[PDB]
C-alpha cells in the first residue's frame, strides 16, 4: 500500500466536498469553511467554534484577500497544521 | 479518526520514517529523499529515478539551500503535488 498517496487523495477530495456547496465551486466561503473545520478537522479549533474564531481563521487563511479560501490557501493551512502535529510526534515537545 | 486528520498523521509519520535514517534526523538528504519518493510516492517521479531527476528535485525542494529537505520544505512539496492532482479533479483542465 501507499498511504501517502491515499492521504494526498483525501486532502484533495475533502476540499471539494465542501467547496462545491455554494458559489465558486473552487473556493471555500465562510459557511463552507465552518463545515469543513467542524466536520473534518475538529481538533484544530476545538471549542473555538464562535464567529470571532471563524473570522480570525478566514483572515489568517485568505492571503489574497478575496474573502474565500482557495485550494492553494487550503494547502498552506494544512501544512501549518501538519507542522504543529510534527512538534508533538514524540508525545512531548522535543525541541527543549 | 476523521479522514483528513488521519491524512495529516500519515504526512507527519512518513517524513520521520525516512528523515531519521541518516545524519540529521529531522531532514531528508538525497538518499533518504530517494527512498521516500520511490517507496511512498512512486506515481510522482514515475520512470525518472535517475540521478539527474533526483538532483533537480532536491534543488527544487531545498529552498533554504542547506542541501537537505526539512519538514516545512516537505510540506511545500506535498502541497505542490496536491495542487497538481487538483488540476485534474473535474476530468478536464478547468482554468482560464
Ligand atoms: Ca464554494
Ligand atoms: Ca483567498
Ligand atoms: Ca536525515
Ligand atoms: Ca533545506
Amino acid at each position: 500500500a501507499c498511504p501517502l498517496e491515499k492521504a494526498l487523495d483525501v486532502m484533495v477530495s475533502t476540499f471539494h466536498k465542501y467547496s462545491g456547496k455554494e458559489g465558486d465551486k473552487f473556493k471555500l466561503n465562510k459557511s463552507e469553511l465552518k463545515e469543513l473545520l467542524t466536520r473534518e478537522l475538529p481538533s484544530f479549533l476545538g471549542k473555538r467554534t464562535d464567529e470571532a474564531a471563524f473570522q480570525k481563521l478566514m483572515s489568517n487563511l485568505d492571503s489574497n484577500r478575496d474573502n474565500e479560501v482557495d485550494f492553494q490557501e487550503y494547502c498552506v493551512f494544512l501544512s501549518c497544521i501538519a507542522m504543529m502535529c510534527n512538534e508533538f510526534f514524540e508525545g512531548f515537545p522535543d525541541k527543549q
